[PDB]
């Protein structure tokens, strides 16, 4: 049983935690196939929890981070109103799936004040982030990454302390925020690339930024560069989660290897 | 000079609020939009009455109207018909909210009371939210049903956390209560409001009644319970007196105000009448046939059609005289 093994099966329980909770909740068919299919967001706090000695513990956090990260994903949904499902499913499972976690995450945290204060933090840096990306398309990699940093790297630093924080001890709460936001705009990069073409996607898009010229190839896999490096740092420092280091290469080498050549 | 602090109350959250909303990145219609939550933001005042301390007080309105309003932006943005920026009205919805809790639970009596009472009925307030637009209501059972998830239990979860971050001396079950009652006072005052302001048919109280799926006088009765749980809620100790007045009056401004607009011809169930022997018959009349009437003594004399050119005539007892008739005396 390696950590492959693991993760398939942190992935398959945080999707059955998070369809049944949509479910009974009111939630249609197709939103509850819309939420089964964020395969990555659902893969992603298996990665923030690999800290955790508990394995017990661990899965109890893990489905809690994955039900606020699919709840702002939906929230997401219902900004960009394109996915064709019912707003009022979208808003209320929304709210659902938020309230649940906070309720886990309280409940397994040391102190579940820590919860509240993590959220509240950069809430405004977070939000108002998101605001400006979509208000200001980004013209080159340094305007890109900028806007990255609040709705990738922001985003996913918050959840990163959150695990931290209802992990029990052994967790070196900096690091496992660093790798967060690392890992999430590596991962935000690879979206971008991706939703070039599945979703259309051209102002502020780094795959078109690319294709435009307005960005050089170089430059991108230089920042990816940076990214792994920021991100082995993180899980290196003491205690260490070793387990991550080939999960940095995979997301990475395949930004490198299948992505990039789409758009050079 | 409750009325001051009432005030003073709504102006105090509405500047935490637009502040909140501004620091986020909200444009200025959103901030406007925000401001414009009159009811919205004093609500928090009524939810405090039990607190003591007024520095408390005023930090737990506050707070509550950050989130009140927030969830108000969330429904916003899932009709999606206001005309403000969808991103602005997600983000701020978020940030709002977050800034609500981490507020509520610095006055918390117990750290996990906050999100206790926000998960403890988060489906029947979700998932009632949802069949309420699923299942357009037909009748004023179902009316009082869709409004009792999305009006009652949505207030009464900001009742329970107002108690829960007010200190000492705080009825919980009886601020809860005052909550649901009250919130589905004002929800029946919105649909007969909306049904103009905004255009709404389907599922709206005030089409129903018009539509004739639901009478009058059950509509008066409900909001007749609803003053009557209020005022209970109210009364229990250590007691909410202030709040009485509040409650009388949103129940007689539906009542006075709202009603009419959708029933009309004195609407108010069954015309009164006049019961009298006259002649030495059982006679009974409609205030609606009554001619002229006048005062001797604690006697009432008074005319009347009995049918074409005909006029009738009749006398009874002051204690006798329905209060219709009683008023066309002033009236004459």
């Amino acid at each position: 049983v390696d950590d492959d093994d693991k993760m398939l099966a942190a992935e398959a329980a945080n999707r059955d935690h998070v369809t049944r909770c949509v479910a009974q909740t009111g939630g249609s068919p197709d939103l509850v196939a819309h939420t089964a299919a964020l395969r990555l967001y659902l893969r992603v706090p298996h990665f923030l929890t690999e800290w955790t000695t508990d394995p017990d513990r661990r899965a109890a956090v893990s489905r809690a981070l994955a039900l606020d990260i699919v709840s702002m994903k939906l929230l997401d949904d219902l900004m960009d109103d394109d996915t064709g499902l019912d707003r009022v499913e979208l808003a209320c499972v929304c709210l659902r799936l938020h309230l649940r976690a906070l309720h886990e995450l309280e409940s397994l945290a040391r102190d579940p004040k820590a919860v509240t204060d993590i959220l509240e933090q950069d809430a405004v840096h977070l939000c108002g982030g998101q605001i400006r990306t979509k208000r200001s398309r980004a013209t080159n990699l340094r305007e890109w990454r900028a806007h990255a940093s609040t709705y990738g790297s922001t985003f996913l630093g918050r959840y990163g302390a959150l695990a931290a924080a209802c992990g029990g001890e052994g967790q070196p709460a900096d690091s496992v925020r660093e790798f967060a936001e690392a890992f999430a705009m590596t991962i935000t990069m690879a979206d971008d690339l991706t939703d070039y073409d599945r979703n259309g996607e051209r102002d502020g898009n780094l795959a078109h930024l690319m294709r435009t010229g307005a960005v050089a190839g170089q430059d991108v896999v230089d920042l990816l560069e940076e990214l792994r490096g920021r991100a082995l740092a993180a899980v290196a420092a003491p205690p260490g989660a070793p387990g991550l280091v080939p999960v940095v290469h995979l997301y990475t080498d395949d930004v490198l290897v299948r992505l990039l050549p789409r758009h050079l």
